[PDB]
């Protein structure tokens, strides 16, 4: 662990700089962007949109994003490579499986899924030689028998390579506790694991208990809010009705409890989003015109106004991501 | 119609010759061959295996196969074009959706799905310019709401372009009756539609009722049998416990009832199969070493011996597929 894999190759830990640890270029399904690009206008329109976004996030000080799109969330690593190069923003690619595995994945054993995740980390994604730098996994409430396999394989791959694991939860159902249990059953260090979408709970003790055990806490979808458009059931279900300030104040909460070193922050933004209702992207872009810049432009200043030391903010946005992304084998 | 689109471009209707109407190069999931080729040993190994198979089918008289792998069933049209060229066998590619749509498909409207099926027929698949020549759709028992949409969009695409529709059914549940109802509600001619996997029933009345209405009946997985592998639960679920001769006798039954013109026959073979249990391809290749050559090598002489005139067998394996695949507007 002296280098972090990106879609442009390895970078040093110090090169990562300000890092958004949970983002997407395009939330889709495997093959979908290749087969139906006109769903996004065109592939070129999507790329141009991504580059404009990335460039504006760069302007606000973002140096690196971690794209946590998996194979079943439509990751297209050649698009990532293209936009990373055009925008001059580092991108870290993911392996793992998210909430929508097709049959060829759902039927696999824990050993098979381990070999798959290892392939994407060690050999590269598809025929690109681009090596994943993180492993994304998911539950939404109690794990399905298959999701149990996925978590165990992610733990096995992370123990082998040192690359971290980062998760989708339903935070209101306290999924992080079962995920931690399964990870620890495989002997994974909690410091290898980010329990994501954790900004969906106001249950502060659920977060503090996990932080105290060494887990990273992903407060990773701060701009998500349907305040102002709650008639729209599909957007409400996705964005929630808690304000961005509510989400952002959990960062301050965990800091105030002594866990500044356990916090990772992100927007969870995307430039295309086919795996939900049509035009959800337009709805989201009107909610948060800053897009991926929302963290530096809105959240960091808000927290400083609320008294959080800038140096603590820097620890959260630079140190924590570098420590987490640094591949780290156990002793 | 006057041309059938293949992965190598348009062929004339006479050029199709002996045609297997329900096959696969690789039964997989979208993206899966590109992301994890080592599941199949390697892409190279899978291709070499397909080329061997296709060349042996060609030796047995197969000129054309229809690969009914959709987007969600792992179709990789570049693979198809590669092996079609190497083996010198015409391959017709499909659009549609089979039984494993991802979210980005499952969440779509009938109008959106229609546009996607049209793109693959009219434009091309992915960035390849390879145009589909058939639309595959699926139910397994009563149609879900999304499946209604898929069938309606298939019907609308077939009415627009004239390319046929072919189906997966659970024949035990008489899915062809609902499929037909849907297709007819959209105004699609039955002669544009093959009701597939129909060799899984023994209810000849179900089949004749469809054949009478002008549907094509796809007796399409003749070599599928788990007789002798009763201990293998997953193989038995897939293959069934009826023999190949029992499946093949349905062809003669339909001929005898007067419906030779409604019958399409195939193996439903594959060279890779990731969308099922591990090693299912090894189990199936043991059951049926002939692979896609099974129809010409075993089935056609079996029927000949039972009394079926060779002219009849030729009408089934050449004339019917030509009439089906010929794009035909209302
Ligand atoms: C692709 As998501 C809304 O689970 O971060
Ligand atoms: C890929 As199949 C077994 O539905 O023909
Ligand atoms: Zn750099
Ligand atoms: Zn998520
Ligand atoms: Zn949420
Ligand atoms: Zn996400
Ligand atoms: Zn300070
Ligand atoms: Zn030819
Ligand atoms: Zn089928
Ligand atoms: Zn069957
Ligand atoms: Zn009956
Ligand atoms: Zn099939
Ligand atoms: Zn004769």
């Amino acid at each position: 662990g002296d280098r972090i894999n990106t879609v442009r190759g390895p970078i040093t830990i110090s090169e990562a700089g300000f890092t958004l640890t949970h983002e997407h270029i395009c939330g889709s399904s495997a093959g979908f962007l290749r087969a139906w690009p006109e769903f996004f206008g065109s592939r070129k329109a999507l790329a141009e949109k991504a580059v404009r976004g990335l460039r504006r996030a760069r302007a606000a000080g973002v140096r690196t994003i971690v794209d946590v799109s998996t194979f079943d969330g439509g990751r297209d690593v050649s698009l990532l490579a293209e936009v990373s190069r055009a925008a001059d923003v580092h991108i870290v690619a993911a392996t793992g499986l998210w909430g929508d595995p097709p049959l060829s994945m759902r039927l696999r054993s824990v050993e098979e899924l381990t070999q798959f995740f290892l392939r994407e980390i060690q050999y590269g994604i598809e025929d690109t030689g681009i090596r994943a730098g993180i492993i994304k996994v998911a539950t939404t409430g109690k794990a399905t028998p298959f999701q149990e396999l996925v978590l165990k394989a992610a733990a096995r791959a992370s123990l082998a390579t040192g690359v971290p694991v980062t998760t989708h939860t339903a935070a209101s159902q306290r999924d992080g506790e079962q995920q931690a249990a399964i990870f620890e059953s495989e002997g994974l260090s909690p410091s290898r694991v980010c329990i994501g979408h954790s900004d969906d709970t106001d249950d502060l003790s659920y977060l503090t208990a996990l932080a105290a055990r060494g887990y990273l806490i992903g407060l990773d979808h701060i701009p998500y809010s349907a305040i102002g458009l709650e008639d729209n059931a599909s957007a409400s279900a996705l964005l929630g009705i808690r304000s961005w300030q509510t989400r952002a104040l959990l960062i301050k909460a965990l800091i105030d409890q002594g866990y500044m070193k356990q916090i990772l922050v992100s927007n969870d933004w995307l430039f295309g989003f086919s795996s939900y209702v049509t035009n959800i992207m337009d709805v989201m872009d009107r909610v948060n015109p800053d897009g991926m810049a929302f963290i530096p432009l809105r959240v960091i200043p808000f927290l400083r106004e609320k008294g959080v030391p800038q140096e603590t903010l820097a620890g959260i946005t630079v140190t924590n991501p570098a420590r987490f992304l640094s591949p780290t084998l156990r002793a």
